[PDB]
C-alpha cells in the first residue's frame, strides 16, 4: 500500500498528513522550518512495521493556519496531537518528535500521558530545561539569537521570504553539519511549503506565543509533570541551536525506561544524516518487549 | 583636579569630564558603560593632553531626547562634531569603544578634517557590520541581544528589575575575570544606569541602527575610506563581536593602519590591560 495524503479536522482546524504502513500508531512529528516531508527516509522503513502518520503542524504547509499568535501556544499545539490520535480511530501512539515537533511531543507525553504509549525525542530539549537554564547561559542565549529575531511583527517574515526565501534557505543551510544537506531539488520542495499563504507567519508565531522574552526571562517556574512512559532520546551534537548545557541530567526529567543515543559527528537532523541508525533505534525501542521472562531463549 | 562640564552641542546638553591642557584627545565610551568606563586612562593621558570623556546622548548625565529616531548614527556622530567645535577646537584625537568606537568610525570618515587620529577599541568598522553580520551565523549569535533589544518596553523591564540583575550579570558574563568591577564600581554604574531615560535611550541605539531592516539590508552603505592614521585595539575574546569582523580592514583605510591584538583580554581591553590600552594610545599619538 502507498503513502496517502489525508485530511482530518482535530481541535478545530484540518489538519494535513501523511501515512504509511498498518499496526501500532506511529506518529512523526516535525519542526522549523520543515513539514512532514522532513521523515522521508524514515516513513517507507518505518511503514513496513507500524502505521506511520506525519502530519503537518498548525500553520505549516497544507494544515489549517488561524491568524493571531495566541492560536500558537503550546496548550493548543498539543491538543491537535491527542485530537488527530482519535481522529485516526486510535488512543494510543508511539509519538516521536523533532525540533518543535519534540517540544510538542515532551508536552503532550507529560500532561496526556494515557495517549503516548512510548516517546522519542529528536535534538528538542525538555521545555522545563530550556525555561530553566535559558536566562543564564550565555551560550544557550546566543544559539538562540533567531528566537528574539522572531518576536518583531512582520518584518522578520518578510526578511526571510525575499528574493524566494534567499534568508531562510541560507539561515538553513547554515545550521546544517554540512552545507550540502539538501539538495536544489530539497530546497524547491521546501519553497513550495514556505510559500503556502501564511505559512510563515503561522510558524513564527510559535515563537511569539511560547517564547517571548517575558517568557525566556520569567520567574514564575514551570510546573511539568515528570514522563512516565519509555523514553528515547537520539541527539545529534554538533546542533547550532541547542547548547549541550541544556541536557546535562535530562533523566531527572524521565521515571520510565530511558535510553539516549548520540551522534557525535551529527547536528540538528540526525534523520537526515544517519536515516538507517536512527531507524533502527526507533524500531528496536518500539518492538523491544516491555516484559523479559525468557532471558537467553 | 578631574573636572565635570557641560556644554550644549548639535541641540543637546552634554556632559563631559576633562583634565589635562594640550591637544584634545575625545574618549567615547559604549554600551553599557558612561565617561568612567574611561577612569584607568583619563589620569594617565592627562599628564600630556587635554582629555575629555562625554557621555553620549542619552547616557548619565548628558541628555536624553525622546524618540528612536533621536538616536540615528548620523546624529551621535554630529554631537561629536559639535563638542570639538564647542570645546574651542577644529579637530581632535579621537579614540571610541563599542558604539564610541562605531561613532568615531563614522565621524572620521565623512569629517576628516576634523580627526587627527583615530584610536578603535573592540568596535568593529560599521560597513564590515553591515556586510558581513547577515551572513555570519557567528556574529548573529553574538548579536541575540541586538534582537532582544528591538522589542519595546519588555528589555528595559528585564534588564533593569530587581535593581539591574540581569544587566549585572549578563555584564559580567562578558568579562575576562568576574571580579572585574568592584562593589564600589557597581554602585557607581548603577547609579547612571538608573538616571531617568537612560536605559531606554541606549537600547535606542540598537533600534535606530541595528534595527533587522538595516542588518539584513541587500544596499550597499557608502563609507569613505579612512584617511587619518588608525590604531585598532582588539581583546580577542570579545562576546560580541566576531574576529571575523574585525579581519581585513584593506578596502576600508587609506591612511596609516596598525592593530593590535589582546588574545588574553574581552570586550573591555582598557579595562583588563589598562596600562597597556594606554601606552599603545599615548606611543600612537606621539608618534
Ligand atoms: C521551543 C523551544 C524551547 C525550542 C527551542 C530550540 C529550537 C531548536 O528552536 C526548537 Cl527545538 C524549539
Ligand atoms: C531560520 C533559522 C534562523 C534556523 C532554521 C533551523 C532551526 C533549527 O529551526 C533554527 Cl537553527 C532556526
Ligand atoms: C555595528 C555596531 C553598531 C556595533 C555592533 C557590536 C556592538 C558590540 O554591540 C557595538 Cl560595538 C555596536
Ligand atoms: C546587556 C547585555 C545582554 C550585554 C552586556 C553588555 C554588552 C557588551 O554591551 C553586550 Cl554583551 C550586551
Ligand atoms: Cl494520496
Ligand atoms: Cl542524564
Ligand atoms: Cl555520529
Ligand atoms: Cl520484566
Ligand atoms: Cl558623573
Ligand atoms: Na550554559
Ligand atoms: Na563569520
Amino acid at each position: 500500500e502507498m503513502l496517502k495524503h489525508e485530511y482530518v479536522k482535530v481541535n478545530g482546524i484540518k489538519m494535513h498528513y501523511v501515512t504509511q504502513g498498518k499496526g501500532k500508531l506511529l506518529l512523526l512529528l516535525h519542526g522549523f522550518p520543515d513539514f512532514w516531508y522532513v521523515w522521508r527516509f524514515q516513513i517507507p522503513a518505518l511503514a513496513k512495521h507500524f502505521r506511520v502518520v506525519a502530519p503537518d503542524l498548525r500553520g505549516y504547509n497544507e494544515t489549517d493556519k488561524p491568524e493571531g499568535v495566541e492560536n500558537y501556544r503550546l496548550d493548543l499545539l498539543a491538543k491537535d496531537i491527542l485530537g488527530l490520535i482519535k481522529a485516526l480511530g486510535e488512543e494510543h501512539a508511539v509519538v516521536v518528535g523533532h525540533d518543535w515537533g519534540g517540544i510538542i511531543s515532551w508536552t503532550l507525553t507529560a500532561f496526556n500521558p494515557q495517549a503516548v504509549e512510548k516517546l522519542v525525542i529528536l535534538n528538542a530539549p525538555h521545555p522545563k530545561a530550556y525555561m530553566t537554564r535559558t536566562k543564564n547561559s550565555l551560550r544557550q542565549l546566543q544559539k538562540s539569537w533567531y528566537v528574539f529575531f522572531f518576536q518583531v511583527a512582520n518584518i522578520p517574515e518578510k526578511i526571510l521570504s525575499r528574493n524566494e526565501f534567499a534568508f531562510l534557505k541560507n539561515m538553513l543551510i547554515q545550521s546544517f553539519v554540512r552545507r550540502d544537506l539538501l539538495t536544489e531539488e530539497d530546497l524547491r520542495i521546501y519553497v513550495d511549503a514556505w510559500s503556502k499563504s501564511g505559512a510563515l507567519t503561522s510558524a513564527l508565531n510559535y515563537y511569539r506565543a511560547n517564547l517571548n522574552p517575558d517568557i525566556i526571562f520569567s520567574e514564575k517556574t514551570v510546573v511539568f509533570p515528570k514522563i512516565k512512559v519509555p523514553t528515547l532520546v537520539i541527539w545529534g551534537e554538533k546542533d547550532v541551536a541547542i547548547s549541550k548545557d541544556l541536557i546535562v541530567n535530562m533523566e531527572d526529567f524521565i521515571e520510565a525506561p530511558y535510553s539516549i543515543k548520540y551522534f557525535p559527528e551529527c547536528g540538528h537532523w540526525v534523520q537526515l544524516e544517519e536515516p538507517e541508525l536512527v531507524r533502527k533505534h526507533i524500531e528496536e525501542f518500539i518492538l523491544k518487549s516491555d516484559i523479559h521472562h525468557h532471558h537467553h531463549h
